[PDB]
């Protein structure tokens, strides 16, 4: 073999030394990463002994300090961060060596290696049978592999030219210099493959960050015929303890898939994947894996067009709302997608880097600082790796499948981050996953207003018993009683599944102004009886910086009895609700919850459904069929306050309560530790023939018109709702939208005083003071009448016209 191999070869140096000439931010790469390859070297012979005294020695070679059971990862802080300062310093100086070949890095480089290998090999590995038992980590392989298996085989074949052409170490015990010995080398080698193919959990994101480490010691060793003969346990060879990258893409099975957890911790897998990949599609031209799971690298756009219009991410499950663009994976994602002949990935993940340096969002010749954190150590590949490169549009509607998550977004012309509209609804079984039921989020002003509740600190009381479940979410609960059963940890739910919806995925709408989704969930867990949910939310935008969101909610349950409870969170901290205009009379009501507390928690087994004794400063009214409208002002976000406005019609026959709920993590700072203001509506009975439904509206308080919706009421055909009559006053001006919303695609809706026939499912009619129509859109339907006009659907079940 030919050195060095793995992360680049002799033959590509004088093209990154070409870049470097030809480009300013190679150079800056450079020269950041050369002054900290220079901090490293030594001037005289005491000093190089100095550096390895650094080092977490155990004292004929030393061993180093190992790891078993001020703090980090668990273990002394202290030790390791010696370690991996070290480490690390070797990687830098090994890749200044291969662009200088000035052999005071080399010297500097090796030596740190040879005190790592001669302690290794004289400490014992863990046959103690544990799965994750490691080596200098006797108990963890899993951070191992990490930390230090990844890390030296680089080391050495970038050193290995230094070495085996007559170079030395400095024997940190003897205070000699000596031969590397390679025969322990190998052995370090042969044992970190061992160890990732006989230690961890193969049904997991585990072995993906154990291949680092698989498959830099593989290519260490010292026959290229035992190279190859191992090279199928990473790429489509699986054992006991090890998913091979066949494997892992079964997990990505569509395009729009993602590793099927909360984004969060996704995305570490498509990092991780996308950089083996290009390592493989770099060094062997054949395979061209790249290709092969190409919705791998995939992910990347597929988590792009999950994004709100501020670049908050949809939090479902144990999540964060923000995330550093992972540009060093969109940078390896664009290398892999031209060795690959892939033009739609070349140009979105090119169009995203040159986006994102024309905006100052990414400075390319900034050398990221060394966090030390435990991933594979890739950093140099910045400038190794990067190409010479000489935003993408998200669409209206998007679908994520193993979250049973649908995005329906409207963006402004202008403002698109204060004025856009987006709405995200789902629910489903994953890792990481809450019982959320048909849960939901929705924009506006720059921010998430209508948020998930949160997380908590995981495996205390308020996470399992209130963030995790039903109450910390915008859906319905049923029978007070919805749960969750079986897959992770008994937080099992079905999937969330689509019935209708219109734009269909990534198309354009009939409408630039009108979407639906139509989306159903089966409550099978309820601890009381099964119930039947049925969501459909609509986002109608009325100009380029007014719009609205409109939400209708059916529960039914098999049973004789029933009642259910729709929930709504929003970010603020003040919360004002009128009654037919008039202020509300609201009675304390501090244990309207607390029955659910009764429920025995058993931490990762059994909690208490669903989550709502958690609930402070409860008020409720009486069972009313009278409008509300809830005002959520938040204060403290930006100069002028942030308004959302909910609207519940008149003749919805239930109970008002308002809570303080837990503060939710999901909400922009300062309101992550302040208390969440939300409302809950009971229904007695039945919530199907006449659902809950209200309809949302943002402002910001210097805005000119404020809010355009002033009144919302149910259309009503002898107790089945059949929809909604929105008032809106646009510059002064009166208009009315007729919002229809039936529960069959072959109903038929007959409103003799408004002079309208419709059949369909799903329509929404716009008309002036004097009841001219200006426009009509129908998501999905057959026929709608309106006074003398007739509309038709065309392909699709929809149409859009204008008057
Ligand atoms: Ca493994
Ligand atoms: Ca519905
Ligand atoms: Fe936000
Ligand atoms: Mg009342
Ligand atoms: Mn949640």
């Amino acid at each position: 073999v030919v050195r060095p191999s793995i992360w680049v070869t002799p033959s590509e140096r004088q093209t990154i030394l070409n870049k470097i000439e030809r480009n300013e931010w190679a150079e800056k790469l450079f020269l950041s990463l050369q002054s900290r390859a220079d901090a490293a070297t030594s001037l005289t012979f005491e000093e190089r002994r100095e550096k390895l005294l650094d080092l977490p020695l155990v004292w004929q070679a030393p061993t180093l300090v190992t790891y078993t059971k001020k703090l980090r990862w668990g273990y002394p802080r202290e030790p390791q961060e010696k370690m991996l300062k070290g480490i690390q310093d070797a990687v830098d100086c090994s890749v200044l060596y291969y662009l200088t070949q000035q052999d005071k890095y080399a010297t500097c480089a090796a030596d740190i290696l040879a005190v790592f290998i001669n302690a290794l090999v004289q400490i014992p590995v863990n046959e103690n049978g544990f799965m994750n038992s490691g080596w200098m980590y006797q108990d963890d392989h899993l951070l191992e592999a990490r930390l230090v298996g990844a890390q030296l085989p680089i080391i050495y074949d970038f050193v290995y030219p230094f070495l085996k052409n007559g170079g030395q170490v400095l024997d940190v015990a003897s205070n000699q210099l000596v031969d590397f010995d390679f025969s322990a080398a190998q052995k370090v080698f042969e044992t970190y493959v061992y160890l990732a193919l006989n230690r961890g959990l193969l049904e997991s994101n585990w072995p993906v960050l154990e291949s680092s480490s698989l498959l830099h010691n593989i290519h260490a060793h010292d026959d290229p015929q035992k190279v190859a003969e191992l090279l199928p346990y990473y790429l489509d060879k699986n054992t006991q303890h090890q998913a091979s990258l066949a494997m892992i893409a079964e997990m990505f099975k569509e395009p729009g898939d993602i590793w099927p957890e909360s984004i969060s911790y996704s995305k570490h897998v498509t990092s991780l994947s996308v950089y083996l990949m290009t390592l493989i599609d770099r060094k062997y031209p054949h395979y061209k894996v790249g290709s092969l799971y190409s919705n791998i690298p995939q992910s990347l756009t597929a988590m792009y067009n999950l994004q709100f219009p501020n670049d908050g991410y949809p939090y479902f499950g144990d999540t964060n709302r923000f995330m550093d663009v992972d540009f060093q994976a969109y940078e390896m994602a664009l290398q892999l997608a031209k060795l690959n002949d892939n033009q739609e990935q070349i140009a979105q993940f090119s169009g995203v880097l040159r986006a994102s340096i024309q905006n100052g969002e990414y400075e390319r010749g900034k050398l990221p600082e060394r966090d030390y954190y435990p991933s594979p150590y890739i950093l140099p590949l910045t400038l190794l790796w990067s190409l010479d490169l000489q935003k993408p549009q998200r669409p209206r509607s998007s679908h994520l499948p193993h979250a049973g998550l649908t995005i329906q977004r409207n963006l402004s012309q202008t403002d698109p981050v204060k004025n856009s509209l987006m709405t995200w609804v789902g629910g489903g079984s994953y890792i990481h996953g809450h019982a959320s039921g048909m849960d939901m989020e929705l924009y506006g002003q720059g921010y998430v207003l209508g948020i998930d509740g949160g997380k908590g600190t995981y495996r205390t009381d308020i996470h399992e018993n209130y963030y995790r479940l039903f109450a910390a979410h915008n859906t319905v609960i049923s029978n007070g009683a919805s749960g969750s059963h079986g897959g992770w940890i008994n937080m099992g739910i079905n999937q969330v599944k689509t019935v209708a919806m219109e734009p269909a995925i990534d198309t354009q709408g009939a409408s630039p102004n009108h979407s639906f989704a139509t989306t159903e969930f089966y409550d099978e867990f309820n601890l009381v009886a099964p119930a039947q949910h049925q969501r459909t939310m609509a986002l109608i935008r009325v100009n380029d910086k007014q719009g609205y969101y409109v939400d209708i909610f059916r529960a039914k349950s098999k049973a004789s009895e029933e009642f259910h409870d729709y929930v709504y969170h929003n970010i603020g901290d003040a919360m004002d609700v009128v009654s037919n205009g008039r202020k509300v009379e609201l009675a304390a009501e501090p244990e309207r919850y607390q029955d659910s507390d009764k429920i025995k928690w058993e931490k990762h087994k059994a909690y208490q459904h669903p989550g709502w004794h958690f609930f402070k400063d409860v008020q409720s009214g009486k069972v009313s069929n009278q409008n509300f409208q809830v005002t959520f002002t938040a204060n403290e976000l930006e100069p002028h306050p942030i308004i959302m406005e909910a609207f519940i019609p008149e003749d919805s026959n239930i109970q008002f309560t308002q809570v303080s709920a837990p503060p939710s993590s999901a909400a922009a700072k300062p309101y992550n530790k302040k208390s969440l203001p939300s409302f809950l509506l009971r229904r007695q009975g039945e919530a199907w023939s006449n659902p809950f439904a209200v309809v949302y509206e943002s402002y910001t308080q210097d805005d000119r018109q404020q809010g355009v919706v002033r009144k919302v009421e149910r259309l009503m055909d002898d107790k089945v709702f059949k929809g909604l009559k929105v008032t809106l006053n646009v510059n002064g001006e009166n208009l009315h939208q007729y919002v229809l919303v039936q529960n069959q695609d072959d109903d038929v809706y007959k409103n003799l005083a408004l002079d309208i026939d419709f059949t369909g499912r799903f329509a929404v009619i716009t008309v002036d003071s004097a009841g001219e129509l200006l426009n009509a859109y129908i998501g999905k339907g057959h026929s709608l009448r309106y006074q003398d006009i007739s509309l038709k659907t065309d392909k699709n079940q929809a149409i859009f016209k204008r008057f």
